[PDB]
């Protein structure tokens, strides 16, 4: 029952800057043992930990997963398992695949058959993210398609785990009604990313165009919520008519927003996704969107207690 793996699943953060960036510790977060401790002991239920995977296989078939990376990996979700954590494990930054999905659609598919094979017969608490924020070349009827094989792919080897698919159009909330999960599978949950207003969660980001021009706006007004619960019920109408759970797994705002503005959002957000009974993840735990200091060994006190 995919509800009750969304509820399983409830309330988590992202380790992020961390496996899906082309090394480990290339964009300032290294996976310590420790950081499952601190979460799971901070009330979270679950991890999401983006992976590269396409880095570390190689380009040519049968595409085999790097030995020291998937050990790597195994270490990671045994170690968030340890404390009785959730896993979210997925496919990020797989940009070739983005870029000419009819090239790296075998690769893909590859990369599947082995992380299936790899944990099969890992705990029910690890989930299975399909692709992160397809987009681009991969269009919304592309994406449709794709799924759809990487879950054949992954239901011929496990049909114990429960996986999660997002949107195309980067995985928000624009391509939600063009998605189709097929009728055939039945234990999946649906996944989307939460930013909105872009404008004000991504003020000033170094990695988006014209970032700049948004620095300084604020989030708080009666009416910025009323946007907020208008989306947040498109998403929910969605869910109901295609009977399928919802995930937001990723939501936050940059640093370079005011803070009281970061936290009014997040508490925001958090308080309306639990009132429809989504699962979540924050984006993410220690670096630029971040809730948790790891040379002082201490939280933003106002951000956890939004998150919860």
């Amino acid at each position: 029952d995919p509800f009750e793996r969304n509820k399983i699943l409830g309330r988590g953060i992202n380790i992020g800057n961390a496996l899906e960036a082309p090394n480990e510790g290339d964009w300032g977060v290294v996976i310590k043992d420790e950081f499952f401790d601190i979460i799971k002991e901070a009330g979270f239920s679950h991890v999401r930990i983006p992976i590269r995977w396409s880095t570390h296989a190689y380009a040519f078939p049968p595409y085999k997963i790097m030995d020291r990376f998937f050990k790597r990996v195994d270490e990671v979700i045994n170690g968030a398992l340890k404390r009785g954590l959730a896993v979210v494990i997925n496919i990020h930054h797989y940009e070739e695949l983005m870029n000419d999905p009819e090239e790296h659609k075998e690769r893909f598919l590859a990369l599947w058959k082995q992380i299936a094979d790899r944990y099969k017969d890992y705990p029910e608490t690890l989930f299975f993210e399909i692709l992160n924020e397809p987009h681009g070349n991969l269009t919304p009827e592309k994406w449709n398609e794709l799924l759809e094989e990487a879950l054949k792919v992954i239901r011929s080897i496990d049909k114990k785990h429960t996986i999660i698919i997002g949107t195309a159009e980067w995985g928000g909330i624009s391509a939600l009604e063009k998605l189709s999960v097929p009728k055939w599978e039945k234990n999946s949950i649906v996944t989307i990313h939460y930013y909105n207003p872009f404008e004000f969660t991504h003020q000033g980001a170094e990695w988006v165009e014209g970032s700049e021009k948004w620095l300084g706006r604020k989030w708080g007004s009666p009416d910025d919520q009323k946007h907020l619960i208008e989306e947040f019920n498109f998403i929910e109408e969605w869910s109901k008519k295609n009977k399928r759970p919802i995930y937001i797994g990723e939501f936050g705002a940059y640093r370079k927003a005011d803070l009281e503005s970061r936290i009014k959002w997040t508490s925001f957000v958090v308080r309306e996704m639990e009132k429809r009974r989504w699962s979540w993840a924050y984006w993410e735990f220690c670096s630029g969107f971040g809730v948790y200091d790891t040379l002082r060994k201490t939280w933003n006190k106002d951000l956890l207690e939004a998150l919860i």
